């Protein structure tokens, strides 16, 4: 079973590059990040920051979770970022993906020893 | 029983601002809203645009919801929003919120005749 830590990593990293590029990024990313292998995954957001910079956030500002939980943590800058949303066109196993590049805080739950993201809550 | 549409406007509107104008926004907001009557609601947007330029999201870009349905629709322009979320602080009754402004696209589900917002998903 994969960790909380490592699924975090898988679905919402991406650290080599500064931005989306092109309106394909998402179908590319979800494709290869395993997130449309049985089902298209609806939402999901990639961070074009370093791992240490996301992790760092999990000592920065805490804030609630949508979800009522006290363990998420909201950056204290700005972070580039892509939200991949499925379009009206997407039908698994033809999944497709609308790419909408921003620069926004970011919203992560932290867990565990080492304290580091487990979720992506929002941005903002 | 509040319907859905009016409580999206009572939870999402304020047209009456341009932006959050300090750091006590959200505190005041969110209990004018009532939004802090029996528990401190955990995290909430407001849209600082029109209620006619949020109805006309509803048939902006169809995109899947977070949740997986496919009613959402995403702002095809920025709009001025503040997004208020519990502190550590926060202790009901004495509910405490963050305020933080953004200008960004907002994603809506729409139901009903006539097709209005019901849930505020996300912003981009
Ligand atoms: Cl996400
Ligand atoms: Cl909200």
């Amino acid at each position: 079973k994969e960790t909380a830590a490592a699924k975090f990593e898988r679905q919402h990293m991406d650290s080599s590059t500064s931005a989306a590029s092109s309106s394909n990024y998402c179908n590319q990313m979800m494709k290869s990040r395993n997130l449309t292998k049985d089902r298209c995954k609806p939402v999901n957001t990639f961070v074009h920051e370093s791992l240490a910079d996301v992790q760092a956030v999990c000592s920065q500002k805490n804030v609630a979770c949508k979800n009522g939980q006290t363990n998420c943590y909201q950056s204290y800058s700005t972070m580039s970022i892509t939200d991949c949303r499925e379009t009206g066109s997407s039908k698994y196993p033809n999944c497709a993906y609308k790419t909408t590049q921003a620069n926004k805080h970011i919203i992560v739950a932290c867990e565990g020893n080492p304290y580091v993201p487990v979720h992506f809550d929002a941005s903002v």
